[PDB]
């Protein structure tokens, strides 16, 4: 049956653009090993194919056989229920808490880059720099299958590579697609990158854009910086 991933384009109304909803969705058909298309939509010069399909201009949204599906939550769910097996991998995460960690990174970002308050820069920064702590707290705590795992290297230290365990998983389609514009944003306009100190972050990181199901599918940093262009250089 037909799968086509409708996302955003960028700057020159057909690359893919920024969009991390785009990324999460791409990244998570990819993972589920599916044949699909997918296709970029310039919001300023919409198609008509596009304008029936889609009335509202939600983007991204999900034509499946004959079905258009919208909001990114909504559509990974239908995604994971109805490409299941034998025939594709569920890849739901088994702990729920690896659905939570880092939940509000973005948000405690997007407040950070868009504020133009420079009374309030070390206040926001401080309050990224806690959510990248949680999250940290979360990779090198043992998950359950890790329980006094007698081949770790330290005490009660993780050894897993991405949230759930050792496999890409739906928590990991919508946080990684999320740090990314973190870090490629934070570090152009900002000149923050986030702390060496953060070890479960950064062995996460690396372990991500090591698979490509991540790296191929991540917007060019040039798009991301171009849409955030705006909004970071506010702050005087």
């Amino acid at each position: 049956p037909q799968v086509e991933l409708f996302v955003k384009a960028g700057s020159d109304g057909a690359k893919i653009g920024n969009c991390p909803f785009s990324q999460r969705l791409f990244m998570v058909l990819w993972l589920k090993g599916v044949t699909f298309n997918v296709t970029t939509v310039d919001t300023k010069r919409r198609t008509e194919t596009v304008q029936k399909l889609c009335p509202g201009g939600q983007l991204p949204f999900l034509l499946y056989g004959t079905e258009v599906h919208t909001d990114t939550n909504k559509i990974e769910e239908f995604l994971e229920a109805v490409l299941c097996p034998p025939r594709y991998p569920k890849l739901a995460a088994l702990n729920p808490e690896s659905n939570t960690a880092g939940l509000d990174i973005f948000a405690k970002f997007s407040a950070y880059i868009k504020n133009s308050n420079p009374a309030l820069n070390d206040n926001l920064e401080k309050g990224l720099l806690k959510a990248l702590k949680v999250l940290d707290n979360y990779l090198t705590s043992p998950l359950p299958e890790e329980v006094d795992e007698t081949s770790a290297e330290d005490e009660g230290v993780s050894q897993r590579k991405f949230l759930d365990g050792n496999e890409l998983t739906l928590a990991d389609c919508n946080l990684l697609p999320k740090l990314f514009i973190v870090q490629v944003v934070c570090k152009k306009y900002r000149g923050f990158t986030i702390p060496e100190a953060f070890r479960g972050v950064h062995r996460y990181l690396s372990n991500a854009y090591a698979r490509e199901e991540f790296a191929s599918t991540c917007p060019d940093d040039e798009e991301i910086e171009l849409a955030y262009e705006q909004v970071a250089k506010a702050l005087k």
